[PDB]
């Protein structure tokens, strides 16, 4: 009987555990094993630093931005990852959102709705989590992009968070106006808010937004960080984060996955990995919205 120690970010919580109870299946019988699992999600930086800070055990940590693992846990937790998924950012809501309809009809002026004075937005601390931060990164490229001050008008009026020429800055206590704001641990936390209508539009994945069957618009390629081929235009905005105190450039999303070194079921949690990367694991990810790489 084995136990598998998994931290993972938010948004791969539902494949993630699809892939899971596949794979119990698969090891009793292709591996006369029992495999259950300690999963735990959290932002993918949240996740990375309870091995690097906490001092926590693990097997498999899975990130949505795979840069965390050389940037924080190579070489000395690990010696590897392996880059296996995509996505990009859209903006959810719901027939409860203000302006639902407007929104609809003109996507191209998303940002004009969320900067009128009724309109409240949501998205996840960047400290804690990339869908976080690059949601920040999103907004700084809209300005490039359009060539408005909208990184201004919608988070520097509304936070303590700021931006020197094409850098981001979080603190790492942020603060915000909850009039217009509201911010979460990790994107998944932000699903309740807006399905309630407190909250009436949120920056995050679209393969999280049509895993909780949420309408969204989608954005330019330029800023959604969806489309390899727009990897220079992204280069030109990045942020450094309180938590870490390290720079992360934006670009384009990529998930990665590795085993810890000293993984306490390091053959175990290696046959989970490739199971991870099967046909299967494919197959589970498409079923639930996400594409692999």
């Amino acid at each position: 009987e084995v136990t598998l120690i998994v931290f993972h970010a938010g948004s791969l919580s539902v494949p993630f555990q699809e892939v899971e109870k596949e794979f119990s299946e698969y090891a009793e019988r292709n591996l006369g094993i029992k495999v259950s699992f300690q999963d735990e999600a959290s932002g993918s930086v949240m996740a990375v630093r309870k091995v690097t800070d906490l001092g926590r055990k693990a097997d498999v940590i899975g990130v949505a931005d795979y840069t965390l693992i050389p940037q924080l846990l190579i070489p000395n937790y690990t010696d590897f990852y392996v880059l296996f998924a995509t996505n990009e950012i859209v903006i959810a809501f719901t027939d409860k959102s203000r302006y639902v309809e407007e929104m609809k009809s003109n996507p191209d002026k998303w940002y004009e709705i969320l900067a009128r004075e009724d309109v409240r937005f949501g998205f996840s601390d960047p400290n804690q989590d990339p869908c976080g931060y690059r949601s920040l990164m999103v907004i700084k490229l809209a300005d490039l992009y359009y060539g408005k001050e909208i990184f201004k008008e919608l988070i520097e009026e509304n936070t303590n968070i700021y931006s020197n020429g094409t850098q981001i800055y979080a603190p790492k206590e942020i603060t915000v106006n909850p009039g217009k704001i509201v911010i979460r641990p990790k994107e998944t936390d932000l699903l309740g808010l807006v399905e309630s209508g407190s909250i009436d539009y949120i920056f995050i994945y679209k393969s999280v937004a049509k895993q909780h069957n949420l309408s969204y618009i989608t954005l330019p390629s330029e800023i959604n960080l969806g489309d390899f081929s727009k990897e220079k235009f992204y280069g030109q905005i990045s942020i450094t984060l309180g938590s870490t105190g390290k720079t992360i450039k934006a670009k384009p999303i990529v998930y990665g996955v590795t085993v810890l070194k000293d993984a306490p079921n390091r053959e175990v949690a290696i046959e989970f990995l490739r199971y991870l990367l099967s046909e299967n694991g494919k197959r589970i990810f498409e079923k639930n919205h996400q594409d692999f790489l």
